């Protein structure tokens, strides 16, 4: 059978929020079994529990916010999609702050934090929601989709309207492996076009973002000296953050997900209308890794 798995140890990282602009220290502590990933503000008397699930999703204004009445902890997409990845089921994330750190605007520092730490399997049976039938969401022009397939699959198509694209639009297609999510998902970093980010910035808002954790983009060119990762970036990270918000479903999912020109409050969409479809849905767990579609790096 496919346990569920938390962390071996202790992680600490230290970094700032993109839109807060707050140094923030992050700890990671392992949990016990049917825990799932519970967010913590440790600086507050007495400490406030938001555990990350989707109703617990309040603001969806360019970043994800699990809101529990007045306090809120902000942009969680990046670290649950590296724990989604890696398919850490339980663990207790801490913050400093209201806003987790950007680190350098990928999945990638998480990876290599929890890849050092280590996995602990644990004797439970991991559950999974198999996708029963096509469930879908339509807002104006932005659209997305959960679809039966045997394992997960993660296909997005974007209509971005910048000359940099060469007036294409952008596709990616993944099947979801641990190697998989690691060498061609998890580095994709966050991206920021100069219009959207001088409004912000004037404002106060998105201080956080630089050259130094997130492309900033100018109509000639990506001002970056160094370019891009991935000739792909910008549309696998859309792929990295779907995963991200999808894992607020607070389980792992079995079927093909497609997004197109999708976002955050879509993503928390899909979720709330999926659960609502109970026949949409059902729970599995498997006897063998063999049976099961899926492989998670082996602890
Ligand atoms: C935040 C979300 O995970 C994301 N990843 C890539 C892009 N985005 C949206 C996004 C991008 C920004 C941003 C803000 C200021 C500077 C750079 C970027 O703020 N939200
Ligand atoms: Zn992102």
């Amino acid at each position: 059978m496919i346990k569920q798995r938390t962390l071996k140890n202790i992680i600490r990282a230290t970094g700032v929020g993109l839109h807060s602009g707050e140094k923030v220290y992050l700890t990671l502590k392992p949990a016990p079994v049917d825990t799932g990933i519970v967010f913590s503000r440790t600086d507050l008397d007495p400490v406030v529990e938001i555990p990350a699930r989707a109703e617990n999703v309040g603001e969806t204004t360019m970043s994800t916010t699990l809101v529990k009445g007045d306090v809120k902890v902000d942009t969680v997409e990046h670290l649950l999609s590296a724990m989604a990845g890696l398919g850490i089921d339980n663990a207790y994330v801490e913050l400093s702050a209201s806003e987790v750190p950007i680190m350098d605007g990928s999945a990638g520092p998480f990876v290599f934090l929890i890849q050092s730490a280590g996995l602990q399997e644990q004797e439970a049976a991991k559950k999974f929601i198999r996708i029963k039938r096509e469930v879908s969401v339509e807002e104006g022009d932005k659209r997305a989709v959960f679809v039966p397939f045997d394992g997960f699959k993660v296909s997005f198509e974007i209509d971005f309207d910048h000359p940099v694209f060469r007036g294409r639009t952008q596709q990616a297609s993944v099947d979801f492996s641990s190697t998989s999510f690691v060498k061609e998902v998890s580095r994709a970093r966050t991206f920021g076009f100069m219009r959207d980010i001088e409004y912000l910035r004037s404002q106060n808002l998105a201080l956080g973002g630089s050259v130094e954790n997130a492309i900033v983009v100018d109509e000639n060119r990506v001002l970056n000296e160094d370019g891009l990762r991935y000739e792909d970036e910008f549309v696998k990270h859309k792929i990295l953050d779907a995963i991200g918000d999808l894992y607020l479903l607070g389980n792992s999912l079995i079927g093909e997900f497609r997004g197109f020109k999708s976002g955050h409050a879509l993503n928390n969409q899909l979720l709330r209308t999926l659960i609502a479809d109970k026949d949409a849905w059902e729970v599995v767990t498997f006897e063998d890794a063999r049976t099961a579609p899926i492989s998670y790096m082996r602890p």
